[PDB]
């Protein structure tokens, strides 16, 4: 840590807080991230699994555990705020969401996890790059209710399955929060905001209809589903992300099946027809 000469405070993790820092040797400048063996181990096993979507894991220093990050000046949901008067352009949308798919494709074709996606710990830059940051660490963790600062872990992009109880849940969760994050940046507004577990679980089944075994075979079954839940009708995607078009529409809707073994991966929805157009615009 004497390598690091603290800039400033750019924000708190759900585990640390986090400063952009220079290294004093090189100069580098870096996210410092300040944080058991299982959990040194899954980490360090991290820092192999490198690819230009997701936000470089440098170092780890433990003596406190320190995480060593690259550095990216801001995030996604500073600039959707930022946005929300004009919108972001669709074709830098549709840049995001396929630059974002191919760092899950990538980190799931090694069957990792993140487990907490949300606008927050996604990075972008001047170059029109978008970056997944605390790719794995839910695994090296666990997901709090509150953070190190007692602030409220969101719900609103958590998938079903997990709020239904399931203890070995999939590649899939990490789909649904891209769809809920893909239709926020569409419409400007949380997809399912919701201010606790049930709320959550409720603003979905409003939205795309109550599961039953038809939609979700074995879902009665799950450790928390109730038969007393309230049985809403689903809406239509034309309702839900307007004015998207059916290409998006189609999109979002698969990667918003209750089924996680349904919902589409990030390597097929990379050959999704939405993506026929895609480009590389800069913010
Ligand atoms: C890692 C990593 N590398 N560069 C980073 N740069 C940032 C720039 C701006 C903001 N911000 O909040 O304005 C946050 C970050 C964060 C970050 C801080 C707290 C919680 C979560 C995240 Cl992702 N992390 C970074």
């Amino acid at each position: 840590m004497e390598n690091f000469q603290k800039v400033e405070k750019i924000g708190e993790g759900t585990y640390g807080v986090v400063y952009k820092a220079r290294n004093k040797l090189t100069g580098e400048v870096v996210a410092l991230k300040k944080i058991p063996s299982t959990a040194i181990r899954e980490i360090s096993l991290l820092k192999e699994l490198n690819h230009p979507n997701i936000v470089k894991l440098l170092d780890v220093i433990h003596t406190k555990l320190y995480l060593v990050f690259e550095f990216l000046h801001q995030d996604l949901k500073k600039f959707m705020d930022a946005s929300a008067l004009t919108g972001i352009p669709l074709p830098l949308i549709k840049s995001y969401l396929f630059q974002l798919l191919q760092g899950l494709a990538f980190c799931h074709s090694h069957r990792v996890l993140h487990r907490d996606l949300k606008p927050q710990n996604l990075l972008i830059n001047t170059e029109g790059a978008i970056k997944l940051a605390d790719f794995g660490l839910a695994r090296a963790f666990g997901v709090p209710v509150r953070t190190y600062t007692h602030e409220v872990v969101t719900l609103w992009y958590r998938a079903p399955e997990i709020l239904l109880g399931c203890k070995y849940y999939s590649t899939a969760v990490d789909i649904w929060s891209l769809g809920c994050i893909f239709a926020e940046m569409v419409t400007r507004r949380a997809l399912f905001p919701g201010d606790s577990e049930i709320d959550q679980l409720f603003r979905i089944f409003r939205t795309l209809g109550t599961p039953d075994e038809v939609v979700w075979p074995g879902v009665t079954s799950m450790p928390d589903y109730k038969p007393s839940f309230p049985k809403w009708a689903r809406q239509d995607f034309s309702k839900v992300v307007p004015p998207l078009d059916e290409d998006g529409r189609s999109l979002l809707s698969q990667m918003l099946h209750y089924d996680p073994n349904k919902r589409i991966s990030a390597k097929a929805a990379l050959a999704h027809p939405f993506f026929q157009d895609v480009t590389k615009p800069v913010p």
